């Protein structure tokens, strides 16, 4: 399939070259997994998501996405119009306020309802994570992290907004789940994106069109834009059956584009999240 005129990003991840406009990706768009979008929340209700989104956990006095950073996010991996895996099912857990904020205790107990509420829900293709969130170093929430990741879970997390090594943020510095660095529509690394040997993948970040709370749109920039990026493709990925969820993050980084991207520091790898979706 394609679709003319679409966000930068989606082209990009199906291209092996910027510049370009058109998404091309397999029909099968996520169909059959499932993707976790722990955040602010999601605008269920939003045209974009075509009954394809619900909440399922909030933390907070509402569930309702009062800050669009949530939607924002969840549009990216599987929106209509703006997103990677365009069939999959979006859950939304509400760890982060409506001022964007989240306790760490509050982001652990969400990761930790992801593993076991995954049971309760028919995800045949696998199961995704993304969390477009994280602080400093904290041993616990990698811990939290990398048990969502070994209970079966694909998870993609935010390498940071810090211009710095990723070493330092939490759960950017986790190991065994899959950080997402943020690139730019000319392949330059992203003015903001942390850096260093944590970083698995990089994916669009700079100018990403998305949904928005309010029934609208908006072009925001992060490390937050460039997770669900890479989290949408690997349920679509593994809606495919080209990979797991314990291998999809290997999996993206051995196909991604290589050595593309300018301003990428001594030691941290330069790949691009990328579909080779042939016709």
């Amino acid at each position: 399939a394609a679709q003319t005129n679409a966000p930068w990003g989606l082209a990009r991840i199906s291209s092996t070259s910027p510049g370009t406009s058109t998404y091309y990706y397999d029909e099968s768009a996520g169909q059959g997994s499932c993707v976790y979008v722990i955040d602010t929340g999601i605008e269920a209700s939003h045209p974009e998501f075509e009954g394809r989104a619900q909440m399922v956990k909030t933390y907070y006095y509402s569930s309702r996405d009062g800050n669009g950073h949530g939607t924002h996010c969840a549009g990216t991996v599987g929106s209509r119009t703006y997103g990677v895996a365009k069939k999959t099912q979006l859950f939304g857990v509400k760890v982060l306020d409506d001022n964007g904020s989240g306790q760490y205790s509050t982001i652990i107990a969400g990761m930790d309802f992801v593993a076991s509420d995954k049971n309760n829900r028919n995800c045949p293709k696998g199961v995704v994570a993304s969390l477009s969130l994280g602080g400093g170093y904290s041993s616990s929430v990698n811990s939290a992290a990398a048990r969502l990741q070994s209970s079966g879970v694909m998870v993609a997390v935010a390498a940071g907004n810090n211009n710095a090594d990723a070493r330092n943020y939490s759960p950017a510095s986790e190991p065994s789940v899959c950080t997402v660095g943020a690139s730019d529509r000319y392949d330059r690394r992203s003015s903001f994106s942390n850096y260093g040997s944590v970083l698995d993948i990089f994916g669009p970040g700079t100018d990403i069109l998305s949904t928005w709370i309010g029934g609208s749109t908006r072009s925001i920039s992060g490390t937050s834009m460039a997770t669900p990026h890479v989290a949408g493709l690997a349920a679509y990925l593994m809606t495919l059956g080209k990979t797991t969820a314990a291998s999809a993050c290997r999996y993206i980084a051995d196909t991604a584009n290589k050595g593309d991207l300018s301003n990428i520091p001594f030691g941290t790898v330069n790949l691009l999240a990328y579909n080779n979706y042939q016709a």
